[PDB]
């Protein structure tokens, strides 16, 4: 069914699913669309034989070049993706709220890449995206297929950060701490302001563009400082870098990042040190670095994330496909 989102009890139900499913993702959370304010929501669910949802999809609609929008559940659906026959009856759903508007419906999950998964998809009738697809352009995928995480659960006993590293790393990320930096968080204005002055600054020193301020602002509104974190990275009244990381389902998640120009006494190191005791604070499975390029010291995430992780980056399926309007699709969507 469609979620009638000015149905304050349905909503809570959709809510609730989605925060205690192990497969729940903040970018599946209803708070998305509000942070996503120029993206259409329309979200589907389906029941179990007690009434109770069993999966659900939060689709976002952007305009393109045609007569169709472009539907799009990030890191979605909220199920076991690779139970396909549950999946097809999910987006089933979708593609009936749908009526017609989009040439395809995409969803990207977090569910490893396997040649087995990814013929079941296309069996089904899905075009997959991952490595038959170019790593970096306007044809990439819109998430990084390889992801650095960190699985915590592989250190119950862990109580701190340095726990869970090998003393080249606890030397690495005792260093900052020791040369003065100190990292204090939390999700007001004020932590707000310290990050995007940190993250335009990156932005101008990368020649790149950011986000503007108001997307995060919406972001503040949408999630409580329990979901959303900022870390603030300072030495001796000097500002030097933060991150912004969620906390959702079985992850907190390292989603943005600033730093001031110059000397940064490896303040960064310190918030990721943070952003991990936070985790670990929590009880919280995995600590999502995000995207790499490539596993290769070449690429500069890679090797700051990889001081973090040493397991090998995860791959996921990447983006699955229902396309709809297959002559819009071919238009819009090539390898
Ligand atoms: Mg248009
Ligand atoms: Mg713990
Ligand atoms: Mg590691």
């Amino acid at each position: 069914p469609v979620l009638n989102l000015n149905d304050p009890q349905a909503v809570e139900r959709y809510e609730e699913f989605m925060r205690q499913s192990p497969y729940g993702q903040v970018t599946q959370d209803l708070g998305w669309a509000k942070v996503k304010n120029n993206w259409e929501p329309v979200d589907v669910y389906l029941e179990d034989d007690q009434g109770a949802i069993i999966a659900a999809m939060s689709m976002l609609l952007g305009d393109t070049p045609t007569d169709k929008k472009f539907a799009y559940a990030s890191k979605g659906p909220v199920m076991d993706v690779t139970d396909v026959d549950l999946l097809d009856r999910l987006v089933d759903e979708a593609v009936k709220a749908l009526d017609g508007r989009a040439y395809v419906l995409r969803f990207d999950p977090e569910v490893a890449y396997s040649d087995e998964f990814n013929t079941t998809l296309q069996d089904h009738g899905y075009v997959t995206r991952n490595r038959n697809v170019a790593d970096a352009g306007m044809h990439a995928t819109i998430q990084p297929r390889l992801n650095m995480v960190l699985d915590l659960t592989k250190f119950p006993d862990a109580k701190t950060t340095l726990d869970l590293y090998p003393s080249k790393t606890k030397s690495k990320i005792k260093r900052p701490f020791r040369d003065g930096v100190e990292v204090h968080s939390g999700n007001s204005a004020t932590e707000l302001d310290e990050f995007f002055k940190t993250y335009t600054t990156m932005a101008e020193r990368h020649g790149i563009t950011h986000r503007p301020i108001e997307y995060f602002q919406r972001m503040q509104a949408a999630f409580d400082a329990d979901t959303m974190r900022i870390f603030v990275a300072e030495r001796e009244g000097k500002l030097l870098s933060t991150g912004i990381a969620l906390k959702y389902g079985r992850k907190i998640w390292y989603m943005y990042a600033g730093s001031m120009d110059g000397n940064t006494y490896y303040a960064p190191y310190a918030v990721q040190s943070e952003m991990i005791q936070w985790a670990l604070d929590t009880n919280t499975d995995l600590y999502d670095l995000g995207g790499i390029e490539s596993e290769s010291t070449d690429d500069s995430l890679y090797v700051f994330k990889h001081v973090f992780v040493k397991d090998a980056p995860r791959e996921y399926i990447g983006e699955i496909d229902k396309v709809l309007d297959p002559e819009v699709y071919a238009e819009l969507v090539k390898d």
